């Protein structure tokens, strides 16, 4: 695993499968709370998306208001946003 990327990865669920290009409509999300180097879709699915995906920031400080965006209701539909680590001690 690569502790660098750790601090500066969140992973995204529960997102609509209407939505073609994830990597662009999360970028109006991602972007106004930070900078985004890079987002990886999966493709790998054979049959269906699987609605989720990765945004990695330049950042850590983009990490940290990422977490307030999490619960946020968007197209009607909350959004699940986590932590790559989590904090034992706050």
């Amino acid at each position: 695993h690569d502790s660098s990327k750790d601090s500066i990865t969140v992973f995204v669920s529960n997102l609509p499968y209407s939505m073609q290009e994830p990597d662009t409509k999360l970028r109006p999300l991602f972007e106004a709370c930070g900078e985004v180097v890079q987002i990886r879709p999966i493709f790998s699915n054979r049959g269906d998306f699987r609605g989720y995906c990765y945004v990695e920031f330049k950042e850590e400080k983009s990490a940290l208001q990422a977490l307030e965006m999490d619960r946020k209701s968007v197209e009607g539909r909350p959004m699940f946003v986590s932590p790559c680590v989590d904090k034992s001690k706050n």
